[PDB]
């Protein structure tokens, strides 16, 4: 799976 | 809001 | 075009 | 009450 | 770029 | 309306 | 001394 | 004279 | 983390 | 200050 | 050369 | 160990 | 434009 | 408790 | 800071 | 004639 990144603060992984 | 990042050059934020 | 980044592990670009 | 401010990005209030 | 600030509520940045 | 801030000292608002 | 800021409305200093 | 504020990083005064 | 602000003069961040 | 980034996993900021 | 990245806010390159 | 990132063009890890 | 809704807490609009 | 929703602008909870 | 330019003759900087 | 411009500091004209 791909992991994208976003600032949510902390930088989190969004796993697809 | 989440902030994604993209290379547009320079790296930019994209706010959601 | 925009390039997003994703961890595929190595970091890859995703071009749009 | 007092409202303080912090950078979180976005600036948020903190109410006391 | 300079970033000014304004209460719009929430405090927001104005980028120049 | 936007409220900007300035030191006039004390901090005042400038409303627009 | 440090001076912090709070919305009390006016913005006031808090002196430490 | 009025002093406004901007992020330039560091927050700077702009004096008018 | 949260970043507060204080006059130290110039404004500085305070990271928590 | 400049903020660099590293994986420590999750991404974290490194302030300089 | 290698290009590192830092948040300065805009993301900037540092070329080595 | 910390992993930093650099554009070398692919993005590579730098392992410390 | 379409305005979607999401819990971010507080419910926000997202405007498209 | 039950939480209803109203536009007040922003969408708010109403707790019962 | 930003430096704009104007003909004043001779071309001058205007610093902000 | 044509007047080009160069930074010499100050911006100067170069007349051709
Ligand atoms: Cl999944
Ligand atoms: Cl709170
Ligand atoms: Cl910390
Ligand atoms: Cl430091
Ligand atoms: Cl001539
Ligand atoms: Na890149
Ligand atoms: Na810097």
């Amino acid at each position: 799976a791909l992991v994208f990144f976003a600032e949510d603060a902390a930088i989190i992984g969004l796993a697809v």
